[PDB]
């Protein structure tokens, strides 16, 4: 794991300076193009698209897993639908089957911890069957958490060898907007009431009860904020840990990665803690509709491409914006030249 | 014209209300997709869509024109790149073009006013060579604006009986951020250099005489704000006219129209005061980067979804948009049922 971390590669400045002036050639006023530019430049500086933006083959990891918080009643969904939509995730009638199947992508359905027997199809990566209550404790011990880390991280840069180039990330689990807004609290040092959301269609009427249950968390565990391991294993999930490998994975791969909503941010918070060499990879996909939002979105200095009020989670904005990746490539690659038309501009 | 604009069908509240209560059934937590979700219920109540959300052909409309303003020095690009530009179009080697191609969508480039030698290729529907400088008169006659409303209605309601069921619109024209500005600023009732931008990488030192151009041709047309073609008329244009035009062919035939950029902002101003009828049907894309832009769109009561900084014009931020309202579909005709996995939410 820490060969892993060492050897995350910095971005080719070589390859974005190519980039650069070649955008500022193509057939249209320099820059008008706005952040289609910026994003097509970052894609280049990544070593593993082979000095140009491009796209292969597109995949979404969904990392699903079951919360012990549950049963502080911070959730209003049965506990079950983790398995149950996880189950549908094999079907492609889901959300972010429908969407991935729009963009062209291939969507990955990952156990890491569901409470529940198996599901077939599924691939299995299941540390135990839902991982502790953050409110009276630990979520899982620091080795659980490095070692799903490095598991993960190995299968992400392994689909790279089989033509992806651009990954997505998401989540399935009731209950875990809980510990991603411990997370965001702890990361960013905002108070809970700041950052606790209505996760699923939550009551109002039980926000406070979240808000409290997330401050306990916090003062039982003692997460160190400069620690994003230390975090994740108090007061995250086998999910949210999963999502930090992929991360990690594609960023030690060379390759860019899609966020997805709120429960992405924190993972992402966490990722750059523990290596601030992964964030060149990382993309904005849309604006989540979840309360901490704008705060996580304000500490990894991102602006997001869509606003679409979404909370879904499960990686579908993450597919939704994946048009856009192939548009600033499509654009690169296929727009013509000024100089071409003895178009001269001041 | 009084006829077309009569015609155009109000939205169906019964189809809506059909399309709500599927939505909310569907494998999510209701409203969890949250403008998506909005944006299907929207086309469901479009006539021209036949009661559900659906997507068949898709054609962007590139109205190109030049105008008299320019010698007015409020533009740095050659006024000979319109000419160049739109041959550029016949060739998809252009931003909507590209973008146009990657969303499968058939780009239209019509002439309504260049001033150069007719383009092989190119719709032709000129009015004149470049419409008349707005600084000291008005940009054309009452007539030849009724006339080419009319004109373009017809054309775009035409394309629809070929299967066309989605409209982009955008246009090309160097100078013409001036009359959009101007345009916005009458509508509004907004000051001049509120709403003034820098266009095509307009120099920041050149800024005040682009406002003051824009405030003597509001002095010397003084158009009606009432009247949304006394207004395109005087201080408007032709490619502006045109845009306008297949906002009204598309209302007339129930069909979804996707806004551009600031330019469409204009047009699109003009279009709701000509027929609020119109309003239902029009679709925000992105939210450009210039100046007035959040003013106009306030006044149209628009959110884009997309966030790009893009200020290119063409239709390049309408194509880019086509993807999601796809996506609006896939999710309406593709997710599966909540009740068919047993699952019940409070
Ligand atoms: O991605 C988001 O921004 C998002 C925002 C709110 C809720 N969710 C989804 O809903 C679940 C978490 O909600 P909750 O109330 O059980 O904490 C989880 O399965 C997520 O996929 C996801
Ligand atoms: O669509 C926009 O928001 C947009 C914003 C700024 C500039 N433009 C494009 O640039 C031209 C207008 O710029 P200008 O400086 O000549 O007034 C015209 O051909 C448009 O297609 C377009
Ligand atoms: C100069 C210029 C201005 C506007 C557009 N759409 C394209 C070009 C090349
Ligand atoms: C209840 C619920 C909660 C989250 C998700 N992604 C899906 C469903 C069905």
């Amino acid at each position: 794991l820490h060969a892993l971390l060492r050897d995350i590669p910095a971005p080719d400045a070589e390859a974005m300076a190519r980039t650069q002036q070649h955008i500022d050639g193509l057939l249209k006023p320099p820059g008008s193009l706005g952040r289609l530019e910026t994003l097509a430049v970052q894609l280049a500086g990544m070593p593993g698209l082979n000095g140009t933006p491009q796209v292969g083959e597109k995949a979404v990891l969904v990392m699903c897993a079951d919360h012990g918080v549950w049963d502080e009643g911070v959730a209003v969904s049965p506990k079950i639908v983790t398995a149950i939509q996880a189950a549908n995730m094999t079907r492609g009638t889901t959300g972010v089957c429908v969407l991935a199947a729009q963009a062209g992508a291939k969507v990955h359905v990952i156990d890491v911890g569901i409470d529940a027997e198996p599901i077939p199809g599924v691939v299995n990566m299941r540390v135990a069957r839902g991982c502790g209550n953050i409110a009276v404790g630990p979520a899982m011990s620091r080795l659980q958490a490095e070692a799903l880390l490095l598991e993960v991280s190995r299968y992400t840069c392994d689909l790279a060898q089989r033509g992806v180039t651009l990954f997505g990330v998401g989540e399935l689990g009731m209950a875990n907007t809980t510990p991603a807004a411990a997370m965001v609290s702890v990361f960013t040092g905002s108070d809970a009431k700041e950052v606790v959301g209505i996760g699923a269609n939550l009551p109002p009427s039980r926000i406070d009860n979240k808000v409290d249950v997330v401050r306990r968390a916090i003062a039982i565990n003692q997460p160190n904020p400069r620690d994003g391991i230390d975090v994740l294993s108090k007061v995250g999930g086998f999910d949210l840990v999963g999502m930090t490998g992929v991360m990690l994975g594609a960023a030690r791969c060379g390759l860019p990665v899609l966020l997805d909503g709120f429960l992405s941010y924190s993972a992402a918070l966490a990722a750059c803690q523990i290596a601030p060499a992964v964030r060149p990879y990382l993309i904005p996909s849309h604006f989540s509709a979840e309360k901490g939002a704008r705060i996580a979105l304000a500490h990894l200095s991102m602006e997001p491409y869509l606003h679409m009020a979404m909370r879904l989670g499960e990686g579908s904005g993450a597919a939704l914006a994946m048009p856009i990746v192939e548009a600033a490539c499509a654009m690169f690659h296929n727009m013509g030249e000024l100089a071409a038309s003895n178009i001269v501009l001041p």
